[PDB]
């Protein structure tokens, strides 16, 4: 409710302690796989992140899945680049990755770094 008291540092606490947890691969439910990388993470961070992911895991087909494998003409750094995201709420975009960066979240189905890659291209 709007009523209630706000703690305006738990939510990026929360998601420092799940980074803190993927960190020490502590309940984590499914690895990425992108051409010769694997990646572990938690299903729920995924689904909350990308479109890609919760279609997966949503739909009861392939939630149980504990291996992803992603389309192999993804970049796995562009890949590491948006799954640190997820987890930190920054987003490294450079000169030499931004396109990587970018073609990998439309894949992902993540507007919002989309939208953020297009006005780094329109910033340089
Ligand atoms: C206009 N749409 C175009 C297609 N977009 C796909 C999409 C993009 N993201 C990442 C995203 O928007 N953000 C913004 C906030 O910061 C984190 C990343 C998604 C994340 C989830 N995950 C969850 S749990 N969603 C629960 C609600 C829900 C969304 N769709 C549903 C369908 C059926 C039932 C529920 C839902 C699902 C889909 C997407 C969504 C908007």
């Amino acid at each position: 409710a709007d009523s209630q008291i706000q703690f305006t540092r738990h939510a990026s606490d929360v998601l420092l302690n799940l980074n803190r947890l993927r960190s020490r691969d502590i309940l984590t439910d499914v690895v990425i796989v992108v051409s010769r990388e694997q990646f572990r993470a938690h299903k729920t961070v995924l689904m909350a992140c990308s479109g890609l992911f919760y279609s997966i895991f949503t739909d009861q087909l392939k939630r149980n899945l504990s291996v992803i494998n992603l389309d192999p003409e993804i970049n796995p750094e562009g890949f590491n680049i948006l799954l640190d995201f997820m987890y930190t709420s920054r987003l490294n975009l450079r000169v030499g990755n931004i396109m990587a960066v970018m073609a990998t979240a439309m894949y992902l189905q993540m507007e919002h770094v989309v939208d953020t890659c297009r006005k780094f291209i329109k910033a340089s």
